C-alpha cells in the first residue's frame, strides 16, 4: 500500500510545556512526577501524594480558534489544549495547516475521561447547553475536524491505556490503504476528579509511592499522569520532515483469561509482536530498542517482558535495549502510547536514548534482565541503528504494537547558493511568537531545510496572526524586524522608474540569483542581433558605458524586467502599475501587454532612433514651482516635461533658454537645478522628429498590441483621454507618444488608494522621496535596489521582508533552489517554537465541583 | 476481487417497549408508538423536560452466572453492559452459529457508545465506592468485557462519534472483515437515560422536541425525542454465514469539516458526497435503490439538509420515486445506537416483505421540494418490499457521517423434496426449563422449515455446566411431544452394546432405509454378499415370516443392520468409550472398534452361518431359561449346557434338540420360564459347534487376512477376563471369531466393568437386552434402545433415542443424518434471537435519578 511516516509532533506533558522541555527533563533525568496540591489536597481520601501534572490547564488562544468566551469557559481543558497541540504538530512538520483544509485528512483521538462534562452538568437549574458542545467525548475529535476543516474519519476511541496507540494504528491503516492522505492522532488525559483515583486505588492499580518503577522488583502499581499529545501522519509523498516510517502497526485482544479481565496476557502480547514483524518482513535481530508498556506492576511487568523475550530474543546475539517513559513521567493512561512515541522520536532526533528513572534491582520474575538478553536503558546511550518497537496494552486486554524505521537522512553536502544570504519570514499571535522563530532561525542560519520549512508556515493571514517579522540571514547588515500588521486590505502597486537610475555595476549582485540571471540572459538574446549583450554592459568597468543612450535604455528595462520576474516567481500580482517615462515599457511587461522580447526591443529602438538622428542641443531642469505656475512662467520654446510632485517639476527645451530660465529663476530665489540628459530635451516637442522613424521600427516590434488593464495608470496620456483609441493598447503609437509627451506622474500617484504597498521597480530607487510626497500618508514605500550598495541581493531581500511586514504574502523560498525533502534527521523541532496569546485564564473544574 | 464479501449474519436487541426484536417488529408493523410518558427513569416533567422518551422495559435483568459475574460485580456493572452481553449472545445464535466455535478466533468487537452515567453514579462516594465498579462501567469495558467473555482476539474498541457511533462501529467492522483482518465481528450500539441532567443539556441546546416526538420529514418537526437502545449485530465473511439478512455492498464515512453555520449545523452537501462516493465505488446505480433509511430526527434544519442531499445524490435520473423512512418516528432517537436500531428496522422489514411505516407524518416539510414533487416518497403506510438496494444514513451532531449500502438476501424457500417428508429430530439446550420449552415449541410451530430446525440444532451443543437444561422433540412424526430435563452432572462414558440372536424380525430396518446413510450402508453390505446369491436389502423386504429362520439370512441381516446403526452414530461424531457384544454381536463390535472393515464383518457373519449349514449337524436347540447360571447347571440333563450368562437370574442353555425341548417342557411344568430361541435348529456356544471350527477357521482366514488389535474399549464376552491379556484376545482374527461361536457368552461378566453414570446404547434391530442390561449395570447407567420390533416407525424411535442421548449430556447433531440444508437460509426463516431465554429471576442494581447531582 502507501508508505506512512510520522511527519510532525507536539505535546504538553508533566512539568513540560512543550516537547523541548519534555526532552530536557528526559535527558536530564528530571522526575516529572510531583507532589503538590495542584489538582487536590495531598493525600485526600488516602490517595498517593505523587502524580504527573501539566503545568497549566487554563490557557487557550480562544480567538485564534474562533471560540467565543462563553464556550471557551465551558470547553473541556483537554480539548482546548488539543486544539493548540494539533496546530503545533502540523506546523512542526513544516506544513501550513491551510493546505490540508477540505482534504480527506482523518482524526483519531485516544481518550478515556469526561470529568469536565460531569462537573458542568451538575446543576440542572444553571447548566448551559453549550457545555455539551465543548465536553462530549466525540467532540475531542469532531472539534478538531471542524476547526482544521478535515473531512476524513473523525473518531474518539477508548481502549483504556492503549487508546492513543490504537488511534495511531487506525490512522496508519487509513493512510496505508489510501483512504486518507494524512491524519491527526491525539492522546489526552487530565486528573480533575479525585474519586477516579480512589477507584484505581481500590482496584490495587496505584503505587502508594506514586511511581512507575518499571522493570524493578519494587514495582507495585502505577502513578497517574496527565498528557496532551498529537502527531501528524502522512503518506510519504506529502511529508517535509520525517521522524520515522511506520513499518507496521497492529492490535489484538487477550480474550478469555482464567485470571480475570484485568490480568495481562504475555502470551497474547507475544503473538501480536511476532505477527507484526513477520507480516512486515522484519527480522527480530533488526530491532535496536523497544519501548515497553512498562507501568511497573508486579504482574504486568513480567508478563510483558517475558513475552518480549520469547517474541524477540530467541536467536539474538546482542542484548535488546528496553525502556519505559512511564518511569520518567508516570502513566498518562490513554495518552500513554503517544507520550512513549514522543520520548522515542526525541531520542532518535538527538542520537541518544533517554534513560529510565527508578531502576535499581531487576524484577526476579524476569530472566532476561538477570541474563543480559534484555538491557534496561538506565544511562543515556548513543543510538546505534535499527528498528524500534512500541507496546501499549490496555487494562481491559486491548493490545497495540507498532514497528518504526527511524529516518537516518544525513545532512546535505555543502552547496554553492548555501553561501548566498537567505530571507526568513515569520508570523505569530504575539511579538514574542515572532521573535522566537526569528531567533531560532538565526541560530540555525545554515540549515536550509529548517529555514525552508519556517518560511512555508509563515503565510497565515494577518487577521489570524497580527504580528510578523523577518531577518535576512548570512548577510552583513541585518537583525530581526518585528511589527504588528496594520489592519485592512493592502493593494500592491508597482512603480517603474525612468532615466537617472543607471549606475556602473548595477544588477551584478542580483545576477547570483538564477531567476534574475536567466531573465538577463533572455534579454541578451533579444539584443544580440544588434551587437549588444546586457550581461556584458552590467559587467563593464567603464564609467561611461551608460552615457550611451542605447546602453542605458536597454539595461534599465532589462533590470526592471528581471526584478518583475523575481516578484512574479513569488506569486505577486500587482493591483496597480505606474511608469515614469521609459518606465512605461516595463509597465507594459508587468501588465502582460508586452512580451520580454518586445519590451527590450522597444527600449532598444527608442534609444537607437535617437542615436541615428541629429537634434539641436537641449536641456532639462528641475524647477521648484507648480505645474500651473510653470505653464505661465516658461519662456518661449521651454515647456514643462515631468510633473513629479506638487512642488517639483522638470522643464525641457532649447539648451540656451533653459539655462537662462534656470538663471532667472535662481535670481528670484526659486529652486532650479539643471538635470543631466546628455544634451537632450526628453518629453517635449523636441523629440517630435524622432517619432516617425521610431514609429516605423516599433510597428515591426509590436505587431499585435494588447489592451492595457485598468490596473495600469498611464502617465503619458491625460486621464481625460483614457478612453481614446491611442490609450487602449500598448502599441507602437502608445510608446512613441510617451517619448514626446510630458510625464504626468503626480497625476497618477493621486489615484493610488489608501494603505497601498508600493514597490519601486528600478536599479536605484530614485523616486522614493517623490513617492512619499505624492502618495497618501498611509502608503508603504519599498525600494528594491540601491545605487552602489555593497550587496543589492541583501537589500532586495530586506524589501521582500518589508513586504511581509506589510501583510503581503511572498515566499522567498521560490527565489532559491528548492530544498530536497525529507529534511535530514536532527533538523530542529518547530512545535516548541510556537507561542500563543495566553493572557486569559479560562475555567477549569475544581476538585470540589465533584460529589464527595 | 476487491476483498472478502461481508454479510449481516445475526442480530438481536432491546428497544423501547420491546424486550426483543419480535416485539420490536410487532410494534413497528402495528403502528405502536414506543415513546411513552411514564416516570420510569425520573419524575416526568422534571426541570421542564419533555415528558416523553423511549425507554426499555427493564434494566435490572442479567443472567450473571452464565457470564461468570459474581453478584457484587453484577450490581456494579453498567446496565448497558449487562444487557449487551446477552444481546451479543443472542445475535450470534440468531445466525445459527454456536458461539463456542468463534472462541480463540480473531473476531473483532466495535461498540458505539456515548454515555457512562452509571460510572458517574457509582464513583460519587469516595468513602464507599468500590474498585470493581471501574471494571463494570468504564467505557472501554463495553467492548472489552465482550471480547473477554466470548474469547474474541480481534480488535476490541468502544467508539464515540455521537449519533453515528453504532453505524461507525459497523463501518469499521465491515472494513476489518473486507480486508481479511477479521473473519467475523460483533457490532454493538448502546444508550440508556439515567441522568436527567443530560436531557437538560440537550433541552438547552434546542435539540429536544417539547412534544417528545421525532416528527421526521413533517412541517411540525421541531427536535428529537431521546430514547434507549441495546442492539448487537454479527457480521461475518460470506463463507462463515448460515443466515444472511443482507450483504453489505459498501460502508463509508466522512466528516463535515468547517461550516460557517457552526459545528452542530448539519451539512447536506457533505452528506450528499458521501452517498455518491459510496455507490460509485461499489459500482451500484442510484436507480437500483428501493428504499433509504434517513437519519431523520425531525429537526427543522436537519431534515431538509439531509433530504435535499439525498435528492441530489440519488434522485437526479430516477424515473420512480425513492421510498424513505425513519425509525426515530416510531421509537425516538437512541443516539449512538440509532444506526443499529434503524438497521434492525430495515432487516425486519425485508424479512417480512413489508416496509414498516413512519408515525407522525402528516404534512411534508415545505423546504423539501422532492417530498412535494413525489421524487421522495415517505413510507407512512405499510408497503410491500418490491426489490432493490437499501441505503442507511447516520449523522452525528459533531459532523461525523456514516452511510451503508445493503443488498437484501432474496433466497427463495427450498424446492419440495422427498426427504422433507421424513420426521426430524430437534434438540435444545437452555439456562432454564422455560428456555428449552420455548425452542421446542417454536420448532414444533415451524416443523416443515428445514433451515430453521437445522440452525436450532447447531446452537444446542452447549455444555451442561453452562446450560443445565436440555430437551428434544421428534417433529413430523405420528406421536411424541417435548422431553425436557435437567442434565445430571459429571462425565458420562458412552458404551455400545451389540446384541446377538433373537433380535431378528420380519421387516426389520425398512423404516431406517429412508435415511440415505443407513440405506447406503445396507447397499454396501449387499455388495459383500452378492457373490453368494444374497441381497440384504431383499431379505429386509421379504414378507415371508420364515426368512430369518435360515441362519445365513439372520446372521448376515443382523450384522448389516448393526453396521448401518454404527454408521448413523459415527456420522454424528459419536465414538464409544466402551464396547460389549453378545455372541454374533461381537462381529459388529469389531467393526465398531475399528478392527474389521464392513466387508470383513459381513463376510464373517456369512461364513459363520454357511459353514454351520454346510455341516448338516444333528438337530440342536437353545432356550431362554428363567434361572441363574449355577442353578441351571445342576438341573441341566446330560448333553445340555449353559451357553449364555445373560444376568444373575437368567441364562440361555444349549444342546441336543430332544433333551432341550423336554427340559423346556419340564421347566414350564415346574413353573420356570423356558423360552426356545430361533436358531435354525442349531446348538450355538456349545460342544456341538466344535465340528464347525475347522472349516469355519479356513474360510475366515481368507476373509480376515491381516488381524487388527482390539482396543481396550472392547470388553470380550467370548474370553474370560482372566485371559483378556492373552494372545487370542489381542486381535479380531479368524481364531477369535471361531472361538466366539464355540464358547459360552460371558455377558454378565463384562457388564460388571461398565462404569457408573455410563450412557449405554443397544445396537440391535430390536432392543432385546434392555432388561438384562438394567439388571447387570450399575443403577446410575442410562440405557437407550435404538430400534423396536414391529414398531410403526423405527426412524422416529431411533431419533427419540438420539434425543435421549442429547438429554444425557452427550453431543450428537441429528443434522448429519439428513441431506445438508443449503446455506444461506431462505429469506423469511424465523428469527432465533427472540427465542433465547435466560435465568432472569434476580433484580440487579440500576442507578436512580437521585443518585446524580441536582
Ligand atoms: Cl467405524
Amino acid at each position: 500500500g502507501e508508505e506512512v511516516v510520522i511527519a510532525g509532533m507536539s505535546g504538553k506533558l508533566p512539568e513540560s510545556e512543550n516537547l523541548q522541555e519534555f526532552w530536557d527533563n528526559l535527558i536530564g533525568g528530571v522526575d516529572m512526577v510531583t507532589d503538590d496540591d495542584r489538582r487536590w489536597k495531598a493525600g485526600l481520601y488516602g490517595l498517593p501524594r505523587r502524580s504527573g501534572k501539566l503545568k497549566d490547564l487554563s490557557r487557550f488562544d480562544a480567538s485564534f480558534f474562533g471560540v467565543h468566551p462563553k464556550q471557551a469557559h465551558t470547553m473541556d481543558p483537554q480539548l482546548r489544549l488539543l486544539l493548540e497541540v494539533t496546530y503545533e504538530a502540523i506546523v512542526d512538520g513544516g506544513i501550513n495547516p491551510d493546505s490540508l483544509r477540505g482534504t480527506h485528512t482523518g482524526v483519531w483521538v485516544g481518550v478515556s475521561g469526561s470529568e469536565t462534562s460531569e462537573a458542568l452538568s451538575r446543576d440542572p437549574e444553571t447548566l448551559v447547553g453549550y457545555s455539551m458542545v465543548g465536553c462530549q467525548r466525540a467532540m475531542m475529535a469532531n472539534r478538531l475536524s471542524f476547526f482544521f476543516d478535515f473531512r476524513g474519519p473523525s473518531i474518539a476511541l477508548d481502549t483504556a491505556c492503549s487508546s492513543s496507540l490504537m488511534a495511531l494504528q487506525n490512522a496508519y491503516q487509513a493512510i496505508h490503504s489510501g483512504q486518507c492522505p494524512a491524519a491527526i492522532v491525539g492522546g489526552i488525559n487530565v486528573l480533575l476528579k479525585p474519586n477516579t483515583s480512589v477507584q484505581f486505588l481500590r482496584l490495587g492499580m496505584l503505587s502508594p509511592e506514586g511511581t512507575c518503577k518499571a522493570f524493578d522488583t519494587a514495582g507495585n502499581g502505577y502513578c497517574r499522569s496527565e498528557g496532551v499529545v498529537a502527531v501528524l501522519l502522512t503518506k510519504k509523498s506529502l511529508a517535509r520532515r520525517v521522524y520515522a516510517t511506520i513499518l507496521n502497526a497492529g492490535t489484538n485482544t487477550d480474550g478469555f483469561k482464567e485470571q480475570g479481565v484485568t490480568f495481562p496476557s504475555g502470551d497474547i502480547q507475544e503473538q501480536l509482536i511476532r505477527s507484526l514483524y513477520q507480516s512486515a518482513g522484519v527480522a527480530p535481530e533488526s530491532f535496536e530498542y523497544i519501548e515497553a508498556h512498562g507501568t511497573g506492576t508486579k504482574v504486568g511487568d513480567p508478563q510483558e517482558l517475558n513475552g518480549i523475550t520469547r517474541a524477540l530474543c530467541a536467536t539474538r546475539q546482542e542484548p535488546l535495549l528496553i525502556g519505559s517513559t512511564k518511569s520518567n513521567m508516570g502513566h498518562p493512561e490513554p495518552a500513554s502510547g503517544l507520550a512513549a512515541l514522543a520520548k522515542v522520536l526525541l531520542s532518535l532526533e538527538h542520537g541518544l536514548w533517554a534513560p529510565n528513572l527508578h531502576f535499581h534491582s531487576p524484577n526476579p520474575e524476569i530472566p532476561a534482565l538477570l541474563d543480559g538478553r534484555l538491557q534496561v536503558v538506565d544511562q543515556p546511550l548513543p543510538v546505534r541503528g535499527g528498528n524500534v518497537g512500541i507496546n501499549s496494552f490496555g487494562f481491559g486486554g486491548s493490545n497495540v504494537h507498532i514497528i518504526l524505521r527511524p529516518n537516518t537522512q544525513p545532512p546535505p553536502a555543502p552547496a554553492p547558493h548555501a553561501t548566498l544570504p537567505r530571507l526568513l519570514r515569520a508570523s505569530g499571535r504575539t511579538p514574542e511568537a515572532v521573535q522566537k522563530l526569528l531567533e531560532q532561525g538565526l541560530r540555525h542560519s545554515q540549515d536550509l531545510a529548517f529555514l525552508s520549512m519556517l518560511n512555508d508556515i509563515a503565510a497565515v493571514p494577518a487577521t489570524a496572526m497580527p504580528f510578523r517579522g523577518y531577518a535576512v540571514l548570512g548577510g552583513e547588515r541585518g537583525g530581526p524586524e518585528v511589527q504588528q500588521v496594520p489592519a485592512g486590505e493592502r493593494p500592491l502597486w508597482f512603480i517603474c522608474s525612468g532615466m537617472g537610475t543607471q549606475w556602473r555595476g548595477m544588477g551584478l549582485s542580483l545576477m547570483r540569483l538564477d531567476r534574475f540571471r536567466d531573465s538577463i540572459l533572455r534579454s541578451d538574446e533579444a539584443v544580440k542581433p544588434f551587437g549588444l549583450k546586457v550581461s556584458q554592459l552590467l559587467l563593464s568597468t567603464d564609467e561611461s558605458t551608460f552615457d550611451d543612450i542605447v546602453h542605458s535604455f536597454v539595461s534599465l528595462t532589462a533590470i526592471q524586467i528581471g526584478l518583475i520576474d523575481l516578484l512574479s516567481c513569488m506569486g505577486l500580482r500587482p493591483d496597480g502599475i505606474v511608469g515614469h517615462s521609459l518606465g512605461e515599457v516595463a509597465c507594459g511587461y508587468a501588465d502582460g501587454c508586452l512580451s520580454q522580447e518586445e519590451a527590450v526591443l522597444a527600449a532598444y529602438w527608442r534609444g537607437q532612433c535617437i542615436k541615428e538622428a541629429h537634434l539641436p542641443p537641449g536641456a532639462m531642469a528641475a524647477v521648484g514651482l507648480s505645474w500651473e505656475e510653470c505653464k505661465q512662467r516658461c519662456p518661449p520654446g521651454v515647456v514643462p516635461a515631468c510633473h513629479n510632485s506638487k512642488d517639483t517639476v522638470t522643464i525641457s527645451g532649447p539648451q540656451a533658454p533653459v539655462f537662462e530660465f534656470v538663471e532667472q529663476l535662481r535670481k528670484e530665489g526659486v529652486f532650479a537645478k539643471e538635470v543631466r540628459t546628455g544634451g537632450m530635451a526628453f518629453h517635449s516637442y523636441f523629440m517630435e522628429a524622432i517619432a516617425p522613424p521610431l514609429l516605423q521600427e516599433l510597428k515591426k516590434v509590436i505587431r499585435e498590441p494588447k489592451p492595457r488593464s485598468a490596473r495600469w495608470l498611464s502617465t503619458s496620456i491625460p486621464e481625460a483621454q483614457w478612453h481614446s483609441s491611442l490609450a487602449r493598447t500598448s502599441s507602437a503609437e502608445y510608446n512613441v507618444n510617451n517619448l514626446v509627451s510630458p510625464v504626468l506622474f503626480q497625476e497618477a500617484l493621486w489615484h493610488v488608494p489608501e494603505h497601498a504597498v508600493v514597490l519601486e521597480i528600478a536599479p536605484h530607487a530614485l523616486l522614493q522621496a517623490v513617492l512619499k510626497r505624492g502618495l497618501k500618508p498611509s502608503c508603504t514605500i519599498i525600494p528594491l535596489m540601491k545605487k552602489d550598495h555593497r550587496d543589492n541581493l541583501e537589500f532586495f531581500l530586506a524589501g521582500i521582508g518589508r513586504l511581509h511586514l506589510s501583510g503581503i504574502d511572498a515566499n522567498p523560498n521560490a527565489l532559491f533552489p528548492p530544498v530536497e525533502f525529507p529534511a535530514p534527521r536532527g533538523t530542529p523541532l518547530i512545535s516548541p517554537l510556537i507561542k500563543w496569546d495566553h493572557s486569559l485564564a479560562w475555567d477549569v473544574p475544581a476538585a470540589e465541583d465533584f460529589p464527595n
